[PDB]
């Protein structure tokens, strides 16, 4: 069975709360370079211009991580972490400010590594969003042969045991694919599997068209089954344009944000 | 209820086409040129085989356009369809004329011999018939019983069209479920797949600008399609037909449907 | 069996003042996408494409309002115009009396004696070519059922039976098109035209959805065949404005060092 | 000698796939960070990974890039070139980092080490680089030369016991590039890498790659392909899917 969104574990992120509700928060993520602070400010205001209530910027470097302040000391919307597996970035991130660090914990390696991160966190009260991806799998899931809706949950569920086992339970869990149906069965998958916030996204497609048609189409399936706390379209453009599509798909079921 | 799947759904023959009984959707699109003109038919539905659009609607709102179908036809490949909703003589035109299929509302037409001559006109040529059900165009003890257009109220319609024509020997049926709510449109589709076993054509009543057509058309046709139910389909947008093809396209390469 | 002919040793057919055929140069064409009736439209548009290169300029005639207008339009522009016309011969002789340098229209569909004849005796009176469109996607019936699906052979099928309506009438001023979506059939489609005729080829391969597909899908199809050494114009189709499809075929003509004149 | 179809080349393995011997081509992109910059560069590989690249190449300039190798690896899910130029020692970093495969072109160590992995090496040949002495015997960069410069690399390996050898004939001048593939599968049948080097801008890039790797595709050879852009790498997986896609060349 299902875990609708109003019967979903409520998470703060920042002033905001993803899960426990019927209200799909609007985010995007930045096309600029992080470090580049008054690019990334600029870009961020559009894109709370355009309607975006919680943003993303890749943290691939100490560059990076050390632009974390200023950012969001001129930003009014919520700001989350791109990191990978490094726990130093992950640590300054945090220390910074940031509002979420999206990072898959069984990345990081070495439990000490691992609690480093997760005692952050607590510390200043900041959630993780688990993000499964259909093209990132582990390697060992030697198990199906290739991507498939129950080799994205058991890496889900690889990555909560280790939070939950630190007693962590401030997350939010993501099952991106780019195929459609794969995409439908994760999320329905991933619902049936667990009761935390799902934020929703599809992989972005190659044209802004395509992209466009898909996203709609997928998470309206998706929409329809009443799951689903948050969303990012992913589209080859201007950031902007993803908050338009996500306006849009959320007016086009009568769903408030 | 079980909601029957698209592939265990009657098929009927939609000119040279198969039309349902296969996990397939066909592409259908229409010409925004007056029928008369025959030129200007045939260079838009030319346009619209090249884009890869399967089926073609034309509009037959007069006799002269239901004329002009047989030099419409010397001039193209894919199946010619109509949409005939008030006068049966437009029907019977159309189907004399050498339509492909019609979409007309037997409950509309008039006496029991109107009906009689248009289902055997589509019977003799061996024609289907499409019914379509649109929630602004609801019958006014369909809208008295509910109180305002729902599924439930054009799932009512639907099977009393269908029941008229079963009522006289035809059967090659295929039912559109047409709303503007994508709500409303789901639901519909969901429940028609439930209440019988003839192929559905899935449209959705265009709204907006086409930035916002294209979205809300998207994300309906996405969450009936993944119920695995709908045989045929067109994307309506006030834009050059041609791009409904694309959007259509694009939505059937997504979840791997297309013919 | 039968050798390609080389794009130098087609017939070389006359359009306005150029020369397409029997020669190494690749004439860049566009279509509008305005409606042919509103002039002023049309001509800012064409005027658009001449400035980005464009040499050659296609307006689809669909009715009485378009052909009309061809002569006012004529008048405004200094490139030569291309009517495109399925097959009403009523619309074409318009075009042709308000002095189009070229009409696309295949013959075997127009297709009555005393219509063939007038349309070809009117050509051949103003002494304008016609270039044959055959697509792979709007085939004759006949062809269909025999071959089941567009295939390359059931192109030339086509393709050689317009050209005999046109032959068998002493009329030899053609140039001939074979549209495909699929890129392999139309690299196919382009030899085995050039092993059948020396006509000069007008090379297209249709739009895909969007610009980005719609480019590379294009100059991988329209190198393969400019590769071969064959084809005397072309035409990229693009979900773009038409100045865009000048600049890609500037751009591949440039990348294999061929000219335009 | 008529060219080889590309589903009869000598197949090769790159990590879990095969290189050759099908008829279908595997794509290719390259990073652009600080390979040595391990989260940044694995954050590249994710993008291109989820946008359906299917190998990609790191440069290994130095010894801080070659240590990297293998902390990428452990993050990664795709197989991981190498490219060195002029140190015999950095690929030997890079084959003991777990390098999946290494572009080259001491003599014997590299292959031993490449023999012990169970690794190829592809050759890189480039009208940009080509040795005095066939530059002198041509004149100029030219087909005949690539294929002799190929041919004099392959023999060195071959003496060596080694014939897992993948083959790149890189040049920016489109019909010098034909010309250069079509000699290649001709000459031996080992798997082609097919490239063509960048020039102008984003918009002329696409045009002219597409151009040549099309003309190329139509001949039937090539069984890997990296489009080469000056922008994202996810730019360069996108051309690539289209190109593929459009030919009905599969994953
Ligand atoms: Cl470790
Ligand atoms: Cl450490
Ligand atoms: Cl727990
Ligand atoms: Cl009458
Ligand atoms: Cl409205």
């Amino acid at each position: 069975e299902m875990t609708h969104r109003t019967k979903t574990r409520p998470v703060k992120v920042g002033n905001l709360t993803i899960g426990g509700n019927n209200e799909l928060i609007i985010q995007s993520m930045t096309t600029t370079k992080t470090h580049d602070v008054e690019a990334t400010v600029a870009e961020i205001k559009r894109l709370e211009e355009a309607g975006c209530q919680v943003v993303r910027v890749a943290v691939p470097d100490e560059r990076a991580a050390n632009a974390i302040a200023d950012i969001k000391k001129q930003i009014n919307i919520p700001l989350v972490a791109d990191i990978h597996f490094d726990y130093r970035l992950a640590l300054k991130a945090i220390e910074g400010g940031i509002d979420k660090v999206r990072i898959n914990p069984g990345n990081i390696g070495r439990r000490h590594k691992v609690e480093a991160v997760v005692n952050a966190a607590k510390e200043r009260g900041i959630p993780i969003r688990i993000g499964v991806n259909a093209g990132s799998l582990e390697r060992h899931i030697e198990k199906y042969g290739y991507p498939t809706a129950d080799g994205m949950v058991e890496s889900a569920l690889h990555h909560i045991k280790i939070l939950e086992d630190l007693d962590f339970h401030d997350i939010i869990v993501s099952m991106k694919a780019s195929d459609v149906n794969l995409a439908i069965e994760a999320y329905e998958k991933a619902a049936r599997a667990f009761d935390y916030p799902l934020h929703l996204g599809i992989t972005e497609s190659g044209t802004l068209f395509a992209g466009t048609v898909k996203s709609a189409a997928g998470l309206g399936a998706i929409l329809n089954k009443g799951i689903g706390n948050t969303l990012r379209i992913s589209l080859s453009a201007d950031p902007v344009e993803e908050v338009k599509v996500a306006r849009e798909l959320l007016k086009s079921f009568g769903l408030a944000s």
